[PDB]
């Protein structure tokens, strides 16, 4: 453990054991010293252009905070391709992560000119919130997980925190942490530090789509011996009056059939073209949004629980807020143009799940009688109902892998909304710090807290190792299957690839579902 | 069949410790103002106990009865019927999920796609008549399901306000909710025994 | 009880990776006709922000005040209080699912 | 024991036994140059605007102390909550204290520019006066004990003490202390210092 | 292991034994970044003066290779005249490689003044391609090979690797590679790096 021995070495690998997966990557990283090394009340009212729907109380912290939860922190593309065009499902197991290497340096400014050295004494502090004692924020989408690429070096994120708020003002309620109240490593260059994580069990991600609907699982050729009603009134000629009659399903008559099942639950969104023309001419992406309320504040559904994006032959709708949106390269934060972004699909499950943009489906209104013409209903909200079966979105190479479920009484189907796996007990937040170090003091005693101090940021490297389980296709299916490919003709440059400038890019999303399974 | 229903666990001798709201509005005279008053839950008041249980699932169904002449001039079999919708393609929820038949004392009624019909011998395939076949009930449920045919229940629509009146929802349709407790539909000698659940990510009580 | 929201769990510091879409037409002037823009979810923008999670069940009732002055005059504990309905009986949901009282 | 390592680790935590909670708190701090690494020689007399109530004779050192006498120091808000609402006393029972990860600076100042580098090879002393020989000035109730918050970064306070005095000046009783006559070790950087103690018994005291 | 420990020893000789002839050889390097950290897209088309027959696709990194592929990278004029005039045939038989006494240094650069200093924290990667997993881009005459005089200073060649092109585009075929999606030694100053190679059997080389 010393200044001039490395501890650790570079682990950038894939192992495939046949019914396991290991994934290794390293990648290179920078911290510096966020919020002056102090920690700040932050919120967000009403006043000016501010709306109720967006305030918040919350806390910035010193801290900085590592986060992998992108399957492409993982999987490289050709891994990837090899993952989701071979295996009905996979999940995650076993974790290593590794911190070495730590370099601590000190920038010094004079004159315009700037130097940087090292300081071979200052220490880093890394802790993992194991118990689960801070509040989670790992599970919201956000950037700063490592690169995709492995030759890219990337900065930490700053870690901050959210409770509850009246308008921009705290309640009694409202929690204040301080993470310098828990155990840390200190850690010199020349120190490491790791853990060690287990995966609580999971079921399986589907890397399938049906190639049966609920719909269809009749046998074609024969009739039920189960009778519907089909006349309500005869049809002779102007002589009409009502009557029973009933009749047995049968092949041509597939809709009426007895079923003993019905598709998933349904929270209806409004339709959007990618044909700018035939849309409205309104903006209504937040009149016309789909949301949920909840205390006095409405939020997004975004992208709410999973519903097929169209139906049959029109890829050019998809639910205004109901799907996953990545930015190409470069794309621009605010106000990106469509060809700025990439629109995931979940067209895969119409086999089991309702159309996002369409209802769930209708219900009698009213009794019909002699003299009342029976009436109905279009459902758009449909909640659970004894016998529905559905399959969950699914998820991306650049999408991220798992979340904390809610420590809640309650729950319905914890499977995280954006996708992934949901877990009481996921990976713990790992938190790193530099240690402050104080420019020279006063020589006669000052009570007050010291504000100058040097200037410090620190880079290292670290590592992440996981275990992945598979489940193998079982198929008896004899043509071919649909498959992710590479294309075959030429281009300017290969998808997945570096830049005439070094840039790395991801130049479409990749899903998972290509194998098929019978319903 | 349940020989108890879930509106009536109680004890028939012995009142609530609980109140519910009774008065909103005095009783006087023509003077009457809005008040607010509580009462005690008791024999003679057993819609208005406190309960811990709430009835299964509903999705409504049209009404049709065994006697022609109550019923409507339409062929109104699909039209009305209840359905739903996967990909563009519409199916009749037949039977759909197990709610009553009938209400006490409504036997000629049924459900329109709701119940389970077996041919006497013989029938025809096509257009047999009310006579050539048989008809299941489920009123064994009334129990603790809803009746098919009918509402849920009720739910408020507004707020009201001094110068707003309160306003009520008709639910025709019901999803899950906690503390429902419901009944299967009943199995026949010349039914059906089982059936494989799909393989699914996801489902609610797989009974078939 | 919670210290926390259903609607806040995110770090309030950084921004999603995810966007939503944001405008529907455009905004120049009197020119406006239909366009699609797209915005990455933020400290600003909460509300708008993609999440894992939904909250509990609904069943809704009507409200009362405590301030007698603020309610409507008429006797409505029955005719507008919240029931379901069992073979032909109807029943307060008496107290129901939960669901918070009141809001702030 | 190297340069590049560290010998310490950060504890902050609090663990409640039922019958014993154990506080864990670490701070960061600072080291000045104090007195110029001078002993000199202090007093305040009569003259001018003094009075006698308020004379003194006293020495001032090159020297810091460590200060830990503020219950929040060791409390945080929350634990502090914990104690007084569900105890009917407590009282301290042993401590260990720790120095660690020790950086000793050179600032240079040339021309209105200052830089800062590491003097590897330089040593900071620390003792503790175990038998009381020295004054002690812990008890008065001084600033400069560990922040309560634990994020914040202090300046450790200077040492002095007082004898007896005859307004300014001192009497034959009157005693100097070199805190240079004690043993004390020295550390550098990649050295740490420990040490354990045991309270008295003493009585609990009544949080009732 | 160790900042003022040398990790390797010079060794450069021959020894003849009559049926073999073990040649040692030690050279200084020198490595700068490539490619600003970078991988790079190369191409080359028909546009301008250039040829069909010259069009590649490609890519640059920021890696260097170690090349020793030229016999006076090992064979001394003397040695080789040894082995020319007394022997109808040679071949290798096996290998070994070290890299030694690792120095990486910073360069700071103000004001037309340039200065170098050592950084003593940081690390090198290093690692084989053992599994032949990447371009091979030895066996094509290039320079970059160890100086046949041993006194000579020398420079690290940049690594890049060529795929399937048409004119100056990729095909689908093409392949892309980050030599980062391998596992790599990280040496400080103090570590080293060594490996053994076998070769396998072949033919004597025809001295005659
Ligand atoms: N991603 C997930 N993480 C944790 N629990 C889940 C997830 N998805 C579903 N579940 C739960 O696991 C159950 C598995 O049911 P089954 O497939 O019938 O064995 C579901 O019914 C949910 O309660």
């Amino acid at each position: 453990d010393g200044v001039g021995s490395s501890s650790g070495n570079w682990h950038c690998d894939s192992t495939w054991l046949g019914d396991r997966v290991i994934t290794t990557s390293t990648r290179t990283w920078a911290l510096p010293t966020y919020n002056n090394h102090l920690y700040k009340q932050i919120s967000n009212g009403t006043s000016g252009g501010a709306t109720n729907d967006n305030t918040y109380f919350g806390y910035s912290t010193p801290w900085g905070y590592f986060d992998f939860n992108r399957f492409h922190c993982h999987f490289s593309p050709r891994d990837w391709q090899r993952l989701i065009n071979n295996n009905w499902g996979f999940r995650p197991k076993r974790l290593s992560f590794k911190l070495f290497n730590i370099q601590v340096k000190e920038v010094t400014q004079n004159e315009g000119t700037k130097t940087i050295a090292n300081n071979l004494t200052s220490t880093i502090q890394v802790f993992t919130d194991s118990e689960y004692q801070l509040p989670y924020v790992l599970g919201s989408a956000h950037q700063g997980c490592l690169p995709p690429f492995p030759a890219d070096v990337f900065m930490i994120p700053q870690y901050g925190y959210l409770t509850l708020n009246n308008g921009s003002q705290a309640v009694g309620r409202s929690s204040f942490y301080c993470l310098e109240y828990f155990p840390s490593q200190m850690l010199r260059t020349g120190n490491n530090f790791q853990f060690t994580y287990t995966f609580e069990d999971v079921p399986f991600h589907s890397s399938y789509a049906h190639s049966q609907s609920l719909d269809r699982l009749m046998n074609p050729l024969i009739d039920q011996y189960l009778y519907y009603l089909s006349r309500t009134q005869t049809t002779g000629g102007t002589a009409n009056t009502q009557t029973l009659g009933f009749s047995q399903g049968g092949p041509n008559t597939m809709a009426n059939q007895a079923k003993n099942w019905l598709p998933g639950p349904c929270y209806r969104q409004q339709r959007v073209s990618t044909t700018t023309g035939q849309n409205n001419n309104s903006n209504f992406a937040w009149t016309a949004g789909t949301k949920y309320h909840l205390n006095g504040r409405n939020s997004l559904a975004n992208p709410g629980i999973a519903m097929a994006t169209h139906k049959d032959d029109e890829e050019r709708f998809f639910p205004s807020n109901g799907i996953l949106i990545f930015g190409k390269q470069n794309a621009a934060r605010d106000n990106a143009d469509y060809s700025d972004v990439m629109l995931t699909s979940e067209e895969e499950i119409k086999t089991t799940n309702p159309v996002a943009t369409e209802e769930y489906g209708i219900v009698a209104d009213n009794l019909q009688q002699q003299n009342t013409a029976p009436q109905i209903g279009t459902v758009n909200s449909q909640g659970a109902l004894p016998g529905m079966v559905w399959q969950n979105r699914d998820v991306y190479l650049q999408g991220p892998i798992w979340a904390k479920i809610p420590h809640t009484d309650g729950n319905f189907h914890p499977s995280p909304l954006m996708g992934g796996f949901g877990l009481k007990h996921p990976p713990p937040q790992i938190l790193i710090k530099n240690t402050p170090v104080p420019a020279d003091p006063p020589t006669t005693f000052n009570q007050s807290k010291l504000n100058s101090f040097i200037t410090q940021y620190s880079t290292g490297q670290v590592s992440v190792e996981i275990e992945w389980e598979l489940q193998k296709e079982n198929s008896k299916r004899w043509n071919p299957e649909i498959q992710y490919t590479s294309n075959y003709y030429k281009s300017t440059s290969v998808d997945f690839a570096v830049n005439t400038e070094g840039v790395y890019s991801e130049p479409r999303p990749i899903g998972t579902r290509y194998l098929t399974r019978n319903l």
